[PDB]
């Protein structure tokens, strides 16, 4: 169960290593730039644990939403150090990846994802953590103006706990339909959870080549 | 000598490999994206010469300038393929680059290279190839508003051959100084030429690391 995952897709860089569970979690909270945090970060990552890329049985990482640029950089490195260790490969959604901190550090089965989109919209699903550990699509993956995000489903009556940054960027508008909600520490997806979700796709056998 | 070049920096998506004085290119006048043919064609390149990524002594890249998302996604992969055969790398001016095509089909040692920034402004070099096949860098590389270009150095009396989308964007603007020009049927870099670039700076030992 040898996985190695990327995401570049918000403002937190984050790269780790699941080594037979026993994720080694590197991180950094980044700027204008990516690359130059990337690879250095996969070094030392794998000299902390003595594998190599051909030791590794997938590369994951996050497919995005999130930055059209960053999103992009990511994927070109996943693929780059895939070729090379002839490497199956593993997308990760960065909504469900968040839905997966908010358990690791909350206990949440109920999540309720949003990123800041750019200009006035919002990345938005919500997921719900099944008996298995997998996670119920409870809604779509979207892109909405919260706004209308609002006057679309009614939906349930449960406490999903809120994540992303769209959040804390459109109050006033998602603060219009009961659902409940809660607060949550967690902004980013990071590679710690993406890891954990690659792993179980692996036991799917859902799995792409390596030219996706 | 064997290096593989890759270039997603303007609207052309290149690929090559020198083996021993041999370079066989690929390229694509490209759309919206890019991630999804440097790849398969790098898979190409090499099966038609029987190479692997480890056979490869120095992976070349295009650093730019050119657009922001596609020259960092290149330098994405050209890292990721590098980290994995543990190669050390090159970066070329994209400038430079199309000086270098502009002596493969039209022998031409004046080169003038104008590439279309966006709002407004250009990227702009100009080379002179010098006895050795270098080109001394008759002007540094900027990034101008033509305009200003024009009423700053007067500078020579030569014919420079233009290359680069600089000149059918900016005619009125560029067409201000007394320097004797050339049209060349070149507009952007490739690969072909980045390699035989490359080619040159292994001898001189200027290569970097691997996360440059």
């Amino acid at each position: 169960a040898k996985i190695l995952a990327i995401d570049t897709a918000t403002e937190n860089c984050s790269v780790a290593l699941l080594v037979n569970d026993q994720v080694i979690s590197r991180s950094e909270v980044a700027p204008r730039d990516h690359t130059k945090k990337v690879l250095p970060m996969v070094d030392e990552v794998l000299k902390e644990a003595g594998l190599t890329l051909q030791d590794l049985d997938a590369l994951a990482f996050g497919r995005g939403p999130g930055s059209f640029t960053g999103v992009r950089i990511g994927i070109g490195i996943a693929q780059g150090l895939a070729f090379g260790a002839e490497l199956p490969m593993i997308g990760v959604s960065t909504l469900a990846a968040m839905a997966q901190a908010s358990y690791r550090l909350h206990g949440a089965t109920d999540v309720a994802v949003a990123i800041d989109a750019r200009m006035s919209e919002v990345y938005w699903a919500r997921y719900s953590r099944q008996e298995n550990g997998e996670w119920i699509g409870v809604d779509e993956e979207c892109v909405i103006p919260p706004a209308r995000l609002a006057e679309e489903a009614q939906a349930d009556s449960k406490t999903w706990t809120t994540a992303g940054t769209g959040w804390s960027a459109y109050q006033e508008e998602l603060a219009g339909l009961p659902f409940n909600t809660a607060d949550s520490e967690v902004l980013y997806p990071d590679s710690q959870d993406i890891v954990i979700l690659a792993k179980q796709e692996l036991e799917k056998g859902n799995t792409v080549p390596v030219e996706e």
